[PDB]
């Protein structure tokens, strides 16, 4: 093949393209806030539902895939890593077993899950699944803000009204 | 023309047909509950967008119709009577001005407002209109659940990923 | 014709159709306020345009139909009756007389009157006609709103600024 | 449309339309009978599945459409009530925010819920949900009989003998 | 000689405000207040087209009148400044004519985020002066039809 | 695929592409001096519109995408970022919501939100979200000028002189 | 009534000036500016077309004041003399539209070759009158897209 002239064009924070949720799907956002704790602990993070998503037809929708992201404060130096795996037994293992891991080191920090959790349930993501949250330096509570975005089927009970009889 | 014969079915409570979105509308439903009252007093609740409509994108989507209803405790007696209106200067007044009441004294207790309030954004539903409740008795804090179904249009924020750069 | 089963579907308060104008026409509502009154007394109300409506030109517009309801306080209690008669020498006669009564104590409380009213103009209806209201109770002043929705032929001199 | 005149012909207790099931769907019915209660105490009323439903098999069918409806001894005098909903930390306070309400005081005493719980697991019912049953009189132990009627996915379990 | 003409599916709401009383040399803000066919939720938020600002006075009303509409001032007497039309008394035509400052703007938007201000050089007694406000927008739907009586 | 050799051709700065802007829609682009500030502190920058936009008319135009990068003084040292956020209670916790931060540490210091604020008017952009600032070392006025370029309909206010 | 429409591929930009304190029967020059969103040198090649100057003054300003728009002066009371329109507060219309006097200049020009001129019977207090201007020019297409963020 005959060499091909390429020019890379650099883009700013925010203009990567958006993945687009599945057809019939839609992508729930939630934050939560980290704990304080000692340097270089690895600290566990319940994945809770959001009010929107806890009824009883809410709960059972499936999963798709399963993004993770920080926000850190500006000011937060150091090593911090996140990830999203089967409930551990030991915290800090969770990075062993992960299959992505959210690290500040990189230059996208942040934790895709396209397989790995698809086909559960909302409450399933609940009860099994785990953040796991670990920095060098000690952190203050609020200094580290988890972004998880889960890609789940539409809820459809909120189509109509209730019946009014 | 000839008499045409007829059978009432009776239905059960919840048996009504629900009242399906327009295309492209979705319906949100959230509750108020009912302050501390003295007998024959008409208060003012505030209506307070849920969280999942509260950010910059969803604040600005247009409302469609609007349903209340009450939830009652069992054992509240006497007349209990609400609507939404526009914001009164005197809260006992919005009964003489709603377009409809939902009064537990009536076979079906909700209001329907499927046009005074269509075309406004969420933002301006909650900084212009005003929920009203009455009772003839006096209301513990609790005793009255006001349900709140507002069809506005889907929004579409969520249906994406954030980008990861 | 067979026996036809039929499910009556509930509907709420606000469900209701709305009754469209007739085409060149629009309705023009207001309301006004009730005056203090004694247990079992009528009382009459005038009825006054609204100012948009009180001009030379405008008060010349026909009526088609008109509509009456009542917005109560909702700690008003006892019967209260509206309606909407030629102007009487006995406040209390109006009911006598007028083909379509208000009522509170009715699943609807309104008053049609379709026909009764229908060609005259918008000075007329003000000038020949008055709104009577009945209280088995006493009322406080506003305890009782009237609505009054005139159906006319839309006004032309609103279709322009003033000349300057 | 010209008037159309009706006869509305009376029909008897019992004559009612039956709901059939949607197809691949049955209803399992069974009862619970309630316990004594004070005047004006709502009890929470645990939903347990009959035995036919309780193996590990037929506890994962989906539910449909759920209907309550209410048996009383024909002495049971006063306002009774009952619903179905997510279990409640207080118990009155599930009918402020169940979507049907079986009350004694209507005509038909029964409750439909054809979308609340449309999708869940027959253990998912036992788990989240309870019956709730108010009476503003006292209730004697088996006062009233609760009929609960699901519509699950037909079971198949059921379609052969266990293997000897 | 002739009427300006509201554009199609526009119609002209003209309503007044009496003035308060005031010193000599004073601006002084007057509220919008929307008549009460278009204060609805539904009315409230049609589209404004072209405003008109006229004034009334006594015909023994003497010394400068002016007035404008501008979105509302910290300093009222700075409106005059910025208005895009003024109605001066000392002038062949009092009025203010307003074709494109408000173009789009809902009538709550009109209520919300304008003032009507008024200057005398003299004293004015309460009433001495209406300024009548000429709003055109779009014709409303929501009164096309009575109230559902259920 | 058989292996494709390429080259990469350098570029340099200011050779990158413009966005355009969409139909209908225009960028205004305006400047923020940063006011001083102690090392490691978030500073709030309010938003305010250039004076052709501040018009009753032209503050209601619909926003688009929006870009934010910065401006230093060549000897301006340490870490610089900042944000577009929804106004916050604290400001340094804007970077924990934000979308996108422009950083002086990477090879484009830009923030582009292409549909965070998607739909909002000028005045909404004005009232509901701030510019946040952070430098890890102190910063003197106007060490950082902040460029907003915000994506809007294009005004027709401007399409004609003021009536005189 | 009616605003004059920019012509087609051209649009108007307002901005004002405030005046300086003046003493009695004195000309003012004011220098023109070109605002923040015109000031970068591919917008500042944009031609003009017709080009309006109007004034906005405190409603208790008295006396006599005029405007001009007019090529440098040596003596800036002459401006008066030369200037192709005078807005004059005396007048019905207050206001100086100059449709061909500086058609097919830049704003660069307008900006380096032309002044406004503030004449008052009476002192001005600085702020006292606000100078519009108002630029037809051709639309700028430097500004439909962002800035290339590398």
């Amino acid at each position: 093949r005959v060499v091909q002239p390429v020019i890379v064009e650099p883009i700013a924070s925010g203009q990567g393209k958006a993945i687009k949720a599945w057809t019939g799907y839609s992508v729930s956002k939630w934050t939560a806030s980290c704990a304080a704790a000692e340097a270089k602990v690895t600290s566990a993070i319940t994945i809770s539902l959001p009010n929107e998503l806890s009824s009883e037809r809410n709960k059972q929708l499936k999963v798709g895939r399963v993004l993770l992201w920080l926000g850190l404060l500006p000011s937060v130096s150091g090593t911090v890593k996140s990830c999203v795996t089967e409930t551990q037994t030991t915290a800090a293992a969770s990075f062993q077993v992960a299959l992505a891991v959210a690290d500040n080191s990189k230059d996208v920090v942040a934790a895709m899950y396209p397989e790995a959790f698809k086909g559960i349930t909302l409450e399933q993501l609940t009860a099994d699944l785990t953040i796991y949250l670990y920095s060098s330096a000690a952190l203050t509570e609020g200094d580290v803000i988890v972004h998880l975005e889960v890609e789940h089927v539409r809820p459809t009970f909120d189509d109509s009204f209730t019946p009014v009889y």
